[PDB]
């Protein structure tokens, strides 16, 4: 029934300042140190843990990141959800730099990165495990990052429901599939013709295997993307980005605390049961 | 004088397909194969089983040891491999119960060691750039699809019938897999995407494993069990126990079959194609 | 200026021009395929790299782009042309045309790909770079005027009619799609990316292109087509000898193009080119 709510930050939360520090924690994992030390504290009565997925100075790349330790670590201090940020190009019209996107689907264009937990290495926890990932998301905690952002008086475009005419920017997208580049250059305009021709709405470098792992690791993980602009090489244009992007990283941080603070009012005790479970049923070793 | 390799995947983890005669405990130039490798005979035809991810399944795909499982069986004489993989379903013919003669591929993995060749110290020196075209060996294919005939199993032939004569459960002649490297399955809009680019089913152990086969000079052919990972799963499960069963009763029959016919020039045909393909010659 | 250029299949040996000496260099990523040839093509300073080393012993996986990169750049070079051995995806370019890409599809993995990370083996820092439009302009509209001067049909589909095509030719733009290998594509990868809108299929254009743009050069890929499907004809022996006798002839092709390339880029102006070329990476740093 203990509700305790990791926050993995990204371009942007670099040092965040989401609560006072009542714990500064130098862990180790069994696969690794993660980006940076775990900072714990409260939102109201929730704990919290924050931690950046670049690292301090930002110095990691996106390939490069610990996934594995960063999940870890954060399962080891106790918590049951993972909310995460990640900044993303738009691939599709509708989606504009300033608006937000709360994920539910992936294509996975990445390599080369440790994604799982378990196998038959010495480093790795002892089975073989295939985990279910149709819907990557947990759904419940998709829903409060949307209704958090109704509460701060955000728009939300829900393209499931709502008509196009209705897209009033900036909104958050309440649905979304990011494909996930291994980085560190971005596309081609060749790539970026063939992922929007394949549907998909944004680019980003980070979400996987986070989301993987996160599941993996029996937590409830959804994902809050920034829509920036990556293409000001077609002036001045980068301090009109950056001073958009400061804008929405001052609403992101409103709807990470909204979401703490809502996550926290609700009983949670079936659901980390079916996470735990899942876990346990994927074990094709048994 | 021909000798089949057998790699059973998911579901022959301890296959017993015939009485032992003795095993292998070896290793390779390579690393170790996935377990020890047993010998025997159906018939008189000599015959190899390993079990692709180790007894008691402590293997994932990602991590056989794909080179060494081929090498393997070529340093005891095979000619011929025969695999079994387990697929997941991505159109709406191919239904669990179903079995798929493979005859192409679209790889996804990555992180797999998948030539024997090389400039490192520890390769086959020479650069080998092998044709993949149609990747299996066609004569070996032929095989295992008429011993589906031969132990009365339904076969639907999409080039040539029509979609009425797709009974179920059925062997498909032909078909395309989409290999991914796991271990997660892949999300709807991955499978969205595979399926709209016509691909047939997805697998996770396909490649390197018929690459591998081919670049050791053996003949090589997949049949692929259909079964469904998103799902209930009593039903699937007991499905899936009697898939095994009618595999093992087509590997059993195209080990005879393999044995009926000469052999010869298929062989040296595998071997020159080897020969023809380094680059650095 | 000074260009590089990196020879692959067909130019394991080279001899472009009166070579003056070959030369050994080490680099902070490794030591790159092989020696390197340098020369001079009128007064401009030229230096020549096997891609795969004399003998053509590395595979395309296994070549230390960085190396090989960084070596070029450490020499001085402010350009690198490059060779690229391809099979075509679609029906208008045929064995012994050429290609000056444009645009590729990167389906390569297990390369060293950047020179910047947070491990000790790169250096410091996060550098996303741009690539959009992945090659130098200037430096591809210059080999494409160098096979104008050279009497090479050159072919827009842009704005020329397909029964216009003269074979063989340059194909003015194209997209390669670049496969790990080492083996070829099976029916249906070749079917997909050809459904895709690729031109070409090759392996050995990435990370090369990405890692010249990450040094501050400029860049640009003349492809050769050519035919690796003899494996089809009832007569493999005689049709390798006719490949590789077209192949041969399509060298001598690129090796003219090559060097009225090297003159025609000594001839201009560069210093805001190369400018840009270093102020597009310095601002590519995200840790900064």
């Amino acid at each position: 029934s203990k509700v305790k709510v990791g926050i993995i930050g990204g371009t942007g939360f670099d040092d965040p300042n989401l609560f006072k520090k009542v714990g500064v924690r130098q862990v180790t994992t069994p696969f690794g140190k993660p980006s940076d030390t775990l900072v714990e504290g409260f939102v109201g009565d929730v704990a919290c843990v924050v931690l950046p997925r670049h690292g301090k100075g930002h110095l990691i790349p996106p390939s490069e990141v610990n996934y594995r330790a960063n999940v870890w670590a954060l399962k080891d201090l106790g918590c049951t959800h993972i909310l995460a940020t990640n900044a993303c190009g738009s691939l599709q019209e509708d989606l504009v730099p300033g608006d937000f996107v709360v994920l539910n689907q992936f294509m996975d264009k990445t390599w080369g990165r440790e994604n799982t937990f378990y196998g038959s290495k010495p480093d790795s926890l002892k089975g073989v495990l295939h985990m279910p990932m149709a819907e990557p998301f947990c759904e419940r905690t998709r829903q409060i990052l949307i209704q958090a952002a109704r509460n701060k008086s955000i728009n939300v475009y829900d393209k499931k429901t709502m008509d196009k005419s209705a897209c009033i920017h900036p909104c958050v997208h309440a649905e979304g599939s990011a494909v996930t580049i291994n980085g560190p250059r971005f596309s081609t305009r060749c790539e970026s013709f063939i992922h929007k021709a394949m549907g998909l709405d944004i680019v980003n470098m980070t979400l996987v295997p986070e989301v993987s792992l996160a599941r993996e690791a029996g937590l409830s993980y959804a994902s809050i993307a920034i829509v920036t602009d990556f293409d000001c090489w077609k002036h001045v244009c980068v301090d009109m980005v950056l001073e958009q992007f400061r804008k929405s990283v001052v609403h992101v941080r409103e709807i990470l605390l909204e979401a703490v603070a809502l996550i926290g009012a609700e009983d949670w005790t079936k659901t980390i049961e079916a996470n735990k479970a899942l876990v346990m049923s994927s074990r094709q070793d048994l």
